[PDB]
């Protein structure tokens, strides 16, 4: 049976290459690869290609090193980037799977792709950038944006820039070279007023590092085709760096460490976000509002219609990390987050983004490695919901969950498949959080053919905290309560949790008629985990969970249920 859906992923391509995915089915058992032909002439292995061109992937392998008696389930790859191609050139494309028994498949259906025309480059020292400082080269980088032709590449080479906010527009490439640093200024005046997240949010926001945010309006297609790539660093100057600066990693690479600070501690923590919680709490506002709305962001996108961010490395953001708001079309490969433990530092948030893309990346983050948002309360629906979401072949190292949806559920978080996945020290796998007042909730989300080992916390929640009024709520309260329903958890193995609650925990109000439903659980192994906790769960099923080293005595522990069945009988 051939494979189903070779694409271009959005902007994926360049004068010389093309990166193509595919999807893998939910069962891989007999597959062990994929296999890629040009006008039926073979280009190669889909995980040779990935050991050129993933970063992801060598952590990937490495994961697989300590796993005798073959516990931990086998990802497939699902995506090979084609280079050494010509401008403007037309291919044909096909991918077959290759099985065990050494045997492919019928080939996909064709796909035929042209690469782009040589751009015109732009290169940022020829308006006055230099790697010094003190440069402060805003506005050397920003005249090279704004002198941009449609279709230019703006090169930042090898050096470290200091800059502050700057602004991008549609139809242009920013490649940060190999050794090119971007360094944020450490002055809270050159991220001058920003955005809010929501039409009804009430605080304004600075400005992030990277920006492609229109003045007055979110919606999607306000601009267009904005692309972010390179091998270089994006590094956000938000903090300093943790007692221990450097660790080794698991591969015995070099990992930065900044500082885990709070609200009153930030003072001593920040380098960027010290000096801006500092002039928002001189400027009138209390701290508390002045820590939690005034640090930059590293990069907010803002009403995008096709976004591409390839290669590039996130260092040090001094709020959040990169930010999709009400974006259409967007992709992320082979993206390197290395912000731990960076208060508040996740590493891609999709807020009211619809069609989006995920793989390659390698996550170590302050904050959650994927966040969904939705909006929050009654008014949500101003907006379109997170509709779209497949998160594939990245590597999960720490962070507060692989994949949250996402607290913020107003609008509807929806649509979402995360297959293929490693996850290594990460606190959760699959992370879903909203309370009543939020409204909307989560639904349609797969969660899939990823391994998992050494969790922090716990392998999936599914939270719903009922309020209600009660009344502390900024936004206005929403009248049709918060709910998940529709997940769905298959093929994921998981080898320890240090954690001490629930591997699997599931908890909503059932007393306020707040219950999650359409729970299917099927074919998961856990080792050396925590007893499960759930409930408040309707017509959800969980078949094949298999526990081996349990910490407890009986896996199963449930409250408040209606319909459900273990194997399938029942309670
Ligand atoms: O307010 C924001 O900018 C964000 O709110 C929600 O995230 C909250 C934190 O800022 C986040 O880093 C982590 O601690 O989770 C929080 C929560 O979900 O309550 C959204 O989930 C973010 O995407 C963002 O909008
Ligand atoms: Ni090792
Ligand atoms: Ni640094
Ligand atoms: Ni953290
Ligand atoms: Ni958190």
């Amino acid at each position: 049976d051939a494979p189903q859906q070779l694409q271009v992923p959005t902007l994926a391509y360049d004068e010389s290459s093309i990166v193509l995915v595919w999807k893998a089915p939910e069962d891989t058992r007999k597959i062990v690869d994929y296999q890629i032909f040009s006008a039926g002439k073979l280009l190669g292995k889909a995980s040779d290609n990935n050991d050129n061109f993933s970063p992801a992937k060598p952590y990937i392998d490495h994961f697989y090193v300590n796993d005798k008696d073959n516990f931990q389930h086998k990802i497939v790859m699902q995506n090979f980037t084609v280079i050494g191609l010509k401008p403007e050139t037309s291919y044909q494309f096909t991918v077959k799977a290759q099985y065990a028994d050494g045997s492919l498949s019928v080939a996909s259906k064709p796909i035929t792709a042209k690469t782009s025309a040589k751009p015109q480059i732009v290169n940022v020292r020829d308006f006055g950038a230099i790697d010094d400082g003190k440069t402060l080269n805003t506005k050397a980088i920003q005249q090279a944006i704004d002198s941009c032709k449609p279709g230019c590449r703006v090169e930042i080479p090898a050096g470290t820039y200091k800059s502050g906010a700057l602004w991008l527009k549609s139809d242009m490439t920013l490649n940060l070279q190999a050794g090119a640093i971007l360094l944020g200024s450490e002055n809270p005046d050159d991220y001058p007023a920003g955005y809010r997240l929501y039409p009804y949010s009430t605080i304004e926001r600075p400005a992030s590092l990277i920006n492609a945010i229109d003045p007055n309006n979110s919606k999607p297609g306000t601009f267009r085709n904005i692309r972010i790539t390179g091998s270089g660093v994006i590094d956000g100057n938000g903090w300093l760096r943790a007692k221990t600066a450097e660790i080794t990693d698991e591969l015995g690479r070099s990992l930065p460490q900044y500082v885990a600070s709070k609200n009153s501690k930030v003072h001593e923590d920040g380098i960027l976000a010290k000096n801006q919680v500092e002039k928002a709490v001189s400027d009138g506002m209390d701290l508390k509002n002045a820590y939690g709305q005034r640090r930059s962001s590293l990069m907010t996108l803002r009403g995008v219609e096709n976004v591409y961010l390839a290669g590039f490395t996130v260092r040090n953001p001094a709020f959040h990390g990169i930010m999709n708001l009400e974006n259409h079309n967007v992709v992320a490969n082979g993206l390197i987050h290395q912000t731990y433990d960076a208060n508040n530092g996740d590493g891609i948030e999709f807020g009211n983004s619809q069609n989006v893309m995920v793989f390659n990346n390698f996550f170590d983050t302050g904050d959650d490695c994927i966040n969904f948002a939705a909006g929050t309360g009654e008014k949500a629906q101003e907006q379109e919901p997170m509709k779209g979401a497949w998160l594939f072949n990245n590597y999960f190292r720490m962070g507060h969950g692989a994949i949250v949806t996402g607290s913020h559920t107003g609008a509807w978080i929806e649509d979402i498949l995360a297959e293929n996945n490693v996850m290594y020290l990460t606190d959760i796998g699959l992370r879903a959080k909203s309370t009543s007042t939020i409204g909307g909730g989560a639904r349609n989300v797969t969660f899939r053919n990823n391994a998992m080992r050494d969790l922090a916390k716990q392998v999936m929640v599914m939270t719903l905290d009922y309020a209600d009024s009660n009344a502390n709520i900024d936004y206005p309260p929403a009248k049709i309560p918060a709910q998940f329903y529709d997940f769905t958890l298959k093929n994921v193995t998981v080898d320890n949790s240090t954690g001490k609650n629930p591997s699997i925990e599931i908890k909503g109000d059932t007393a306020n008629k707040a219950w999650h439903r359409l729970v299917h659980v099927n074919n998961v192994q856990l080792n050396n985990v925590t007893p499960t906790a759930i409930s408040d769960l309707r017509d959800s099923e969980f078949n094949k969970v298999t526990f081996t080293e349990l910490r407890g005595d009986t896996p199963w522990h449930f409250s408040e249920v209606k319909n459900v069945k273990v194997d399938g009988k029942p309670v």
